[PDB]
C-alpha cells in the first residue's frame, strides 16, 4: 500500500523561475489579467513579499530547472503515490525548455515515476504541427526510461482540444486519416478535453477520433465535465463507445491575484473535504484512470504541492492551516489506495 499508481496523472508545470538558476524569479512575477467583461491591471512583481499566488510555497520562489527542486518534487510525488508526471507543454522551441525536459525526464526516474505531455494551445496549433510535434517528443524522448506508456503507446492529454474541428482531428487520428498517426511508430493514446454537454461532446469526441477524454478543471460545477455528478453518465458512454475516460479532481480553486474578477470560480478547501468529495466522485464512476489538477499550478490555487503560512506587507497568503503543509500530498496518497482497492 505504498507503490505508485500509473493510473494517476498528475498535471505539473515547468514554467517557474528562481534567481539561482535562471537570474530571474519567473511565473513568480506575472501580469495581472484584465476583466474581460482602458484598464490598466499592473503586474504582480515577484518579490519575496508579492508572488503571483493566493497561496506560499514551502520551497519558495523556486526554479523548475533546479536539480535540487526537482529531486524534493519526485520525492513528494512519491509520498503522494501519484505514478505519473503530466507536463506542460508550450512548444517555446528553446534550449531552456529542452534542457529542463531532460531535467524532469533524469530525476523522475530515480523515483521510478513517468512522464507524458499535457499539450498547451501554443500560437498556431494544428493537427500537422501537432503531428510534427508528436514526431519529435516521441523521437527525443520516447527511449528515456521515464518516458510514459500504456500498452506499448505514448499518452498525450490535449488542452483546449475543442479549439480544432474534428475534421482536422480525424486527419490525424482515424485509422486512414490523411496524415494519421494509427498503426504508425508515432501511434499514441490521444485524450481530448470535454468541456460542455453531452450533445456538443458526445459527437466531437467520435468524430474526432479521440482515445479518451478529460476534464481538467478543478473548480466543480465550472464546465459540465468538471461537475463530478455527471461523472457516472460519462463513463457510462466511455466504457459504451470504447473510450478512455479520466476525470479530473482537484484540491480547490482561488486565482484572484492573478484574476481579481474571477471570485465565482473560488472553491474553498475545507481542510481536505472539497478533495476528498471530488476524488470519492471520481471513484464512484468506476473509471479506469484520475487525473489531478494539479501539483503546482500556484497562479490558480489548485495545487497540492506543500504551501506554508506567510503573511508580508504586500498580502497575507491562504494555507494549508489547520493541516500541515504536506497534508494534501498524504491525502492523495489516501485516495490513491482508495482508487487501487476499486481498480
Ligand atoms: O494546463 C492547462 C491550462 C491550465 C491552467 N494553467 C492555466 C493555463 O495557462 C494559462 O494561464 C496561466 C495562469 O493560470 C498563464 O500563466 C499561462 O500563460 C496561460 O496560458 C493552462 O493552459
Amino acid at each position: 500500500g505504498t507503490e505508485l499508481d500509473y493510473d494517476t496523472f498528475c498535471f505539473y508545470y515547468d514554467w517557474y523561475g528562481s534567481e539561482a538558476i535562471d537570474g530571474q524569479y519567473r511565473h513568480w512575477a506575472h501580469a495581472i489579467a484584465p476583466d474581460p467583461n482602458g484598464q490598466n491591471p499592473g503586474t504582480i512583481p515577484g518579490t519575496q513579499e508579492s508572488i503571483a499566488s493566493n497561496f506560499y510555497p514551502q520551497l519558495g520562489r523556486y526554479s523548475s530547472s533546479d536539480p535540487n527542486i526537482l529531486t524534493k518534487h519526485m520525492d513528494m510525488f512519491v509520498m503522494a503515490r501519484t505514478g505519473v508526471l503530466a507536463l506542460t507543454w508550450w512548444n517555446e522551441q528553446d534550449e531552456t525548455e529542452a534542457k529542463r525536459i531532460g531535467l524532469i525526464l533524469d530525476a523522475a526516474d530515480k523515483k521510478k515515476i513517468k512522464v507524458c505531455f499535457h499539450l498547451e494551445p501554443y500560437p498556431s496549433r494544428n493537427v500537422q504541427n501537432l503531428r510534427e510535434n508528436i514526431v519529435k517528443l516521441i523521437t527525443r524522448y520516447g527511449n528515456h526510461p521515464a518516458f510514459y506508456r500504456k500498452d506499448g503507446k505514448p499518452l498525450f492529454f490535449i488542452y483546449d482540444s475543442y479549439l480544432i474541428e474534428p475534421s482536422e482531428w480525424e486527419k490525424l487520428l482515424s485509422p486512414g486519416g490523411s496524415i494519421t498517426i494509427r498503426n504508425t511508430a508515432y501511434d499514441a493514446l490521444m485524450i481530448g478535453l470535454w468541456t460542455s454537454s453531452p450533445t456538443v461532446q458526445r459527437p466531437f469526441i467520435l468524430n474526432a477520433h479521440f482515445d479518451g477524454f478529460y476534464t481538467y478543471f478543478a473548480a466543480t460545477g465550472f464546465t459540465y465535465g468538471s461537475t463530478p455528478t455527471n461523472w457516472v453518465s460519462m463513463q457510462k458512454w466511455a466504457k459504451e463507445n470504447g473510450k478512455i475516460f479520466i476525470p479530473s479532481v482537484g484540491p480547490g480553486y482561488i486565482d484572484t491575484r492573478i484574476r481579481p474578477w474571477n471570485g465565482s470560480v473560488i472553491r474553498t478547501r475545507t481542510d481536505g473535504q472539497y478533495y476528498d468529495a471530488m476524488y470519492r466522485k471520481a471513484i464512484e464512476a468506476g473509471v479506469s484512470a484520475i487525473s489531478i489538477t494539479s501539483f503546482n499550478e500556484w497562479h490558480e490555487g489548485s495545487q497540492i504541492e506543500p504551501a506554508v503560512p506567510y503573511t508580508s506587507s504586500e498580502f497575507t497568503y491562504l494555507d494549508y492551516e489547520n493541516r500541515e503543509p504536506d497534508y494534501y500530498l498524504t491525502r492523495t496518497a489516501y485516495w490513491v489506495g482508495k482508487f487501487r482497492e476499486s481498480k
